[PDB]
């Protein structure tokens, strides 16, 4: 078996073990900022992605097992304007060579042309596209900006968002949960995903995020801490 | 700073780090049968606990600090009759002495009088009662029969329901969640709870179950695995 | 599988968890103090014990197979006299119901008669007597006072002694391990022991230790921390 | 905080968070070789390196602390004649970018110049060069082939050797030991090393071994399990 875990309460300016791509960096108080800001309010067309070093084995062709994980990690999303947001901000597993795709709706994470690339992801909408129902949501995406299963997300502006998501191996159970302890308030998705047949062997994970396309549709997309474990058997 | 976990992927047909109340026992094959069963068939009028033998430090009056942890298992709840079932499974935290309280709708975790116990539990509720919300239910009890908080659960019949729960102490936040891999279905509730309020310095942490009063009103309640782990500092 | 860890980086004055024996008792600072102080010097005829409430399943007769485990303890043996020092400190397994053996020498883990108790125990003999070798040493016992195996230890005074055990069921392979970070000085011993032989399927884990009996053969006994994880398969 | 673990219990054949240096490679049953092997015999002017992908932060300059870490690997070194063995294999810890060093008897670890590198690592030496004592060893090395600190190894050919590495970075400790599960043999050797002086604030972790310059000085330096732990705070 393999066991792999990490555990940042906060991060580091200067991270060695977290690959910065596109906008995102760590703050002197040590939160990860994923999309742009300047004069402290964010900035539009902005897009950023974090991954952890180390790739994660999820699945093992000679041996025909998968990997069970999971992962914590409380992130804030500020928007000057509660009416007006975009785009989001996703947790999300990829091809360890993974570079930033399309910005704003796609999220940094998935682009056009039947190429579509190999990247699962649970995402944190604050815009709704034309591929997007109509609230706010989070959904768990299987190499698609379209989701496969998604539930009405509550966003609550500036706010802490604490999220839990786990991988059933046995199962092919992907569970996703966000709660704001601000006023005891959650949300929860779960989808069958079969890992083996959307994303290679070996991945990488981390964060993605992109600010809208205009300058009325602005936010912050900032992860405070990350908790992660996978085990594979 | 003072770490305890604990992780079963099934249980020992003679668990001596399992305190066994009332009518629960082990099976051969490992499941922690909380409820009676006899000729493979739930009977009524039973009830069954289990807690962790050492007792866990939550909180403590000197260093005013409070512990956070989280819980991860997986149960079922078996009934002959979909439209007629209760009254339902619970974990819970209580004092290390704690003895079984009332049975049916108290879930063996409460009962009357002004003297009502100290007892927080996340339960899982599969009968209405008096006091209850209409619909089978998810419910954050502090102190109480009576739900703080509580979300509509649609139960699945002798299918496998995946359960988190996590305590936060920085925003004494309670999360419960659950989830059935079979349909990838999922539900979660969370609550304000301020455990040193709630409960005594140390406690015992478990199972506890009933089946209904009557022979129309019968159901199963197993745990099939259980992880904690618990952090005070 | 069933794992099982804890974790003190200092002991609680009023422990739940550890079920104290004898004279042992917490010190107002989280020392575990095995023996007994008055006026803040060590006193004779002292014996104490701890042992963690939760009993270890270390090996199972159904699936005939044994548990993997490691411990990491730091710990003090104090002397109003350098030359004259009595008797030392253990860590042991024992059965859950384990109580205090006899004093001085046997370190209130054995004594004598054909009816030889079980317990296996890694002990800090600071006392030659007529059973030891000559200089102070760090034994595994098995079932006996007499050590199977030992190497010969440079007790120092006062210092802070961090101690390392693993057992490696794979090749039933007991070591044990102190340094003293003061001056970079180290010993370790190592020893084949059947578990499985030695000790029912269940265990209490802990600490032993006692104070000489007499007034010039005194020292204190103190455990500073203590993580402990064992996983059955 | 920042916690980051990782355990195998093997190695696989094409391991993407394993960095795999010189002659380094997995075999098909999952061994670490890290030195040469043609037609199953091990060859000479060999050197291999493997490091974890994943940073490791062991200490902070802006925070001013040390990290404490501890790790556990089992190997075997094997030589078709006890007499005539070289050169040896170790674990070490070096900057990230760290490349293979001089062969032979500086164990790809080291080399000549005044411009000798960053790397502290635990080695176990079986041919004692100009440089070395006497017999085999177990040396703590700190910006040397020079071990500041060793102990007399009894290295047996071909058995399997578990070792244990711990840091405390309170108290500034390295301790390494080697057992032999075979016959119970047991050496140990620590030594007070200031990690911030001797590296920098990230390292990468793993091992080099190197075969011997001479066709009669050969043996194999395969590592068969790896788990490992560092927290900084
Ligand atoms: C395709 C695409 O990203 N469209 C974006 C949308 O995501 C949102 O950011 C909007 C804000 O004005 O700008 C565009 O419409
Ligand atoms: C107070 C109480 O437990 N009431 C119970 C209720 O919980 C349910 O089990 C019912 C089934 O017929 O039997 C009684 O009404
Ligand atoms: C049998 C036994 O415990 N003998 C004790 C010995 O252990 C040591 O404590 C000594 C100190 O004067 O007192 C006795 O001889
Ligand atoms: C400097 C150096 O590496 N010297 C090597 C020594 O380490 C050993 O491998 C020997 C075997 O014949 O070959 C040379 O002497
Ligand atoms: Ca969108
Ligand atoms: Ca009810
Ligand atoms: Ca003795
Ligand atoms: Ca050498
Ligand atoms: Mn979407
Ligand atoms: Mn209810
Ligand atoms: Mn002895
Ligand atoms: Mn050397």
């Amino acid at each position: 078996s393999e066991v792999v875990s990490f555990s940042f309460t906060k991060f580091n300016p200067n991270p060695k073990d977290i690959i910065l791509q596109g906008d995102a960096l760590v703050t002197s108080k040590g939160k990860l900022q994923l999309t742009k800001v300047k004069d402290g309010k964010p900035v539009d067309h902005s897009l950023g992605r974090a991954l952890y070093a180390a790739p994660i084995h999820i699945w093992d062709d000679s041996t025909d097992r998968v990997a069970s994980f999971a992962t914590s990690f409380s992130f804030v999303v500020e928007a000057p304007d509660e009416s007006k947001t975009a785009d989001g901000i996703a947790f999300f597993l990829a091809p360890p060579d993974t570079q930033p795709q399309k910005d704003g709706g796609f999220l940094g994470l998935f682009n056009d042309s039947n190429k579509s690339i190999q990247t699962v992801a649970v995402e944190f909408d604050t815009f709704s596209n034309t591929w997007d129902p109509s609230a706010r949501h989070i959904g768990i995406n299987v190499n698609s900006i379209e989701s496969m299963k998604y539930v009405k997300w509550g966003w609550e502006n500036g706010k802490v968002a604490n999220v839990y998501i786990s991988y059933e191996a046995s199962t092919k159970t992907l569970t996703a949960s966000l709660t704001y302890p601000s006023n005891a308030t959650s949300y929860i998705v779960s989808a069958n995903v079969d890992l083996k047949s959307a994303l290679p062997e070996w991945v990488r994970v981390g964060f993605s995020a992109t600010s809208g396309l205009s300058r009325d549709h602005v936010e912050t997309h900032d992860v405070l801490d990350w908790s992660f474990t996978s085990t594979l058997q």
